[PDB]
């Protein structure tokens, strides 16, 4: 679509969480103009793998993005993290938003066990540090719906001759709304104000598109 | 002075931390006018109990506060917390800023084993929640310098007939500067942006003076 | 009762836990003969403060022990711990076994805010280390029923002219039974086999009675 | 040899740890006779990927095992865990025993991003539970030397037409010796007595050969 597009996704609330900070960040950053003619196109995905995969395939096909930043909540993690690897297995510790679970389930017959993310991981960490944002690389995204869409996107891009499109996953901590809903019988969550989370996603987006030059 | 004063303290950096969010919050809020004629008076304490006690005694005497909010860093905690109890023992897991440690050391011979904080704990929790700030009561402040000054202030106030002056401790998480300095071989810290920490201290101060 | 008695207590199961390792250890060590003519007398307490206090008062009065070792479960702690202080407040994050809760409730009108434990803390830590048992001092026992009985016993002993009787609290990790019952949606617990927990309680008992000489 | 062999490996001490429970477990279980004519063959690998890979290749070739159980220390984890996946990257947060680190380094150019472990994971979990041993599957082995040898063995087996040989990784908690050496300024480690760790490794080995 003429100018380069960064596809930015977040997820809906799920489980006992009343809010999803990845949804809030995607909503706030939609349409952001970045240097070099780049623009952010945001979308929200459902927390259910069949529908999330179908929606993500449509976005990848219709938007033909120059880079892909998938985001989601990791309640309990203290700092933003970049996923190194998407694994081709579905194994759900809690049900998805259709009440569904999967046990040791391969995502795709006759496909790789995993895909490495193709984002410029160290450049993003450096941009975060320069912006005074603590963060790190994670080497497991879980085997729930965030991992599923990471594997799904990397596989689709490779199969469509677009393996050079940088693509990865950014997990964010709880925001205040998520932390406030935790029951009194449970341990408190690390959290970040939503404005810090959104800024972290923005800084990652800016670093990704700066590198594609 | 003639108007009611909330005494607000923070601590200097210590150990491997290059910044102390409690220092930053106290500095930002000094002079804040609160409803009912209350004003915040801030001070920065050293992380060493002899000098901290001497400085805090001078503040309690000279500033004559109507309420006392002592604050400090609790690196590793995810949310602001209010200390329920100050224990009369110094036992240091790391040295203080004079390089000193204490082992099982009573703070004052012949004094109580502990003092309960006299801040309106549930009112502060409720004010935090209304401001969308997660937080809770803590039942141990450690036995390092933050606990020391909590015990010291509660004891001084009671010994001077001022036990009715609400007094307590507010531990804050790491800010970004504290979290960014953690070595690569160590676990990452929960943290909050400084503006969130300062706002939590402000909301607590406002709840304390509203109750008084 | 002629020879010196160490009073050893544990607690019944509570909450979602099917077993209490402090009960198991107290049961196994009842009647143990220790050097110097000392013998262990064990009892189990209910997880409910009114009945636990009444039972503990009867034990302190009827057994007239030379030392008191109160034990209980701290599910989530990795290593045995010795409580430094019992605080005169009841504040329950979960109900007790009568379904009861207390909020910011003073244990006793016109009594101290707290009592320091009078066990030989460093001698116990050293005995544990010599026995290759990791452990440490804890500076909060919580404000649930274990803290309640620690405060209760120290207060009773002081009020009855028996403040010199060494008295304290030993919190133990989950055993295997406790860890196996954790739901799949919850984080795993640190645990120790029951034989390690019982041995830790035994080593503490031996150090306490050795010091009373 | 003529009878089926389960190859069991552990690692030497590394970093600040004076002992490695995986070494102790492998040493105790060497030669264990299991039902069906199976026997355990143990070996101790160095915590350095070049020498560990060379030693493991020699073991896979010379011992010709019917199953492979690689074990190692995961200091901080509370319960035994089975690794689901070995990732083709070396990225070291602490140096190895040669003082070396690797940053984002592919293990082998032109090889898969990962290999899934081929042990009967659910059967092992069920055997642990029947033996009253808490445990679970882990979805990251780290990117240090334990992950390296998991990837190395799965790749070697597949490249030699032996992908059907069940092969995986079992991380164990600290034992008492590891936990006792932690400095006073650091958080305490979950741990298990060595006899509990060794029993967990034994129960896993028995479940693996029962399935084969
Ligand atoms: O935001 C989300 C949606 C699913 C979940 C995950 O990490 O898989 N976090
Ligand atoms: O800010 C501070 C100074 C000392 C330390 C403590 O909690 O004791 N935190
Ligand atoms: O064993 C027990 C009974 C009550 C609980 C506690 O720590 O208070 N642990
Ligand atoms: O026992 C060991 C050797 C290396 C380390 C690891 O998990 O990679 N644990
Ligand atoms: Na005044
Ligand atoms: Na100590
Ligand atoms: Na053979
Ligand atoms: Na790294």
């Amino acid at each position: 679509g003429s100018m380069p597009t960064l596809l930015l996704t977040g997820f809906e609330p799920f489980h006992t969480h009343p809010d999803n900070p990845s949804a809030q960040a995607a909503q706030e950053l939609h349409g952001l103009e970045l240097p070099g003619g780049w623009g952010v196109h945001s979308a929200l995905l459902p927390v259910e793998p069949h529908a999330a995969g179908a929606a993500l395939t449509r976005l990848l096909s219709e938007q033909d993005p120059g880079a892909v930043l998938l985001t989601g909540l990791a309640a309990g993690r203290p700092q933003v993290t970049l996923e190194r690897v998407g694994v081709g297995v579905m194994d759900f510790q809690i049900p998805d938003n259709a009440g569904q679970t999967y046990r040791d389930q391969p995502i795709e017959p006759d496909a790789p066990a995993a895909y490495l993310a193709t984002l410029p991981l160290r450049a993003i960490l450096a941009a975060w540090r320069e912006a005074e944002i603590p963060g790190d690389i994670s080497n497991s995204a879980g085997l729930y719906v965030c991992n599923f869409v990471l594997y799904h996107a990397l596989h689709w891009l490779r199969e469509h001759g677009r393996g050079a499109v940088p693509c990865g996953f950014l997990h964010v901590p709880a925001n205040a709304a998520v932390a406030l809903a935790v029951p009194a019988d449970r341990p408190p969550l690390p959290y970040l104000p939503q404005s810090e989370i959104t800024r972290a996603v923005r800084v990652a987006a800016e670093a990704i598109t700066a590198q594609s030059s």
